[PDB]
Order: C-alpha cells, then structure tokens, then sequence
RNA sequence: UAAUGUCG
C-alpha cells in the first residue's frame, strides 16, 4: 500500500544521556528486528551531543515492532521516546 | 518526545 508516515523505517530517539553511543543503540534496537543504520549527530556547533537520535530498520514491521517494544524505556538512567520520524527531506530517496 | 540524520 504506503509508507506508515512520511519516512520509512527510521525512529527517532529522544531522552538520551551524553554516554549514548551508536552502539548502545544498536545493543537496544537490535532484539527487533534487522538494523540497517543509526546516527547519533552532534550539536554541529560545538562538536557535543543533544540526548536525542535516529534508528533505521531493514523492514518496516520491525521499526513498528520496535515502537511498541522500546518506547518509554530507559537508557544510562533516563527515560527515552521513540516514535517514527518528522517530515523533512531525508537522505534517502 | 525533535534534526545541521557528523557528509556515508
């Protein structure tokens, strides 16, 4: 049919600690499904993080999976959301 | 929960 929004496979991450790595995300995501990329971008100002991210899986059910697994959970001791991203232009296609 | 998806 479609696209479940204006993305595909892609979740955004929000509530993050400063120790969060790509790593520690795909240690998190990974129990879902099939991760295929994550970015963790950095303030591009002063070279530090924001607490938020993104994860993109290989298959959509898997993205859903992972909102209805992962959301409202809690990493480095703070709570984390997880949701489908935002409508911008994507690096993707 | 919100992005300049550290340029691949």
């Amino acid at each position: 049919a479609g696209h479940m929004a204006t993305t595909k496979r892609v979740l955004y991450v929000g509530g993050l600690a400063e120790e969060v790595d790509d790593k520690v995300l795909h240690a998190a995501f990974i129990p879902f499904g099939d991760i295929t990329d994550i970015q963790i971008p950095l303030d591009y100002e002063t070279e530090k993080h924001r607490g938020f991210a993104f994860v993109e899986f290989e298959l959509a059910e898997d993205a859903a999976a992972a909102i209805d697994n992962m959301n409202e959970s809690e990493l480095f001791g703070r709570t984390i959301r997880v949701n489908l991203a935002k409508p911008m232009r994507i690096k993707e296609g």
